[PDB]
């Protein structure tokens, strides 16, 4: 029922929220956490959110996985103060998980996903 590709996705996923152990990028940040949130921030990311994306299939490929994945971090990282748990935890994350979608690693993965098609 899964796309070679989402199933990618998945496991990535898996990878970057191990990251993320306070689980502060779990869910979509509301104005009644961080007040004024939405004035701030014009486009929200979360891992639920992407997640989602997954299994609806809107990513036509990892890269576009990636880029939402630094959204989501650069958001918190624009919102929140540089002082603040989230701010570091942001910083720390967006680090990590560059290194779990390095462009090597993305380019191996396209390969094996390719391979499942055209047999
Ligand atoms: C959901 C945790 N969290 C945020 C997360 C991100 C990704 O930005 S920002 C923030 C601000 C206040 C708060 O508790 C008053 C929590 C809080
Ligand atoms: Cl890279």
């Amino acid at each position: 029922e899964q796309t070679p590709l989402q199933e990618a996705l998945n496991q990535l996923m898996r990878q970057l929220q191990r990251k993320d152990p306070s689980a502060f990028f779990s869910f979509p940040v509301t104005d009644f956490i961080a007040p004024g949130y939405s004035m701030i921030i014009k486009h929200p990311m979360d891992f639920s959110t992407m997640k989602e994306k997954i299994k609806n299939n809107d990513y036509q490929s990892i890269e576009e996985l990636k880029d939402n994945f630094k959204l989501m971090c650069t958001n918190a990282m624009i919102y929140n103060k540089p002082e603040t748990i989230y701010y570091k935890a942001a910083k720390k994350l967006l680090h990590s998980g560059m290194k779990i979608l390095s462009q090597e690693r993305i380019q191996s993965l396209k390969q094996s996903i390719d391979f499942m098609a055209d047999l």
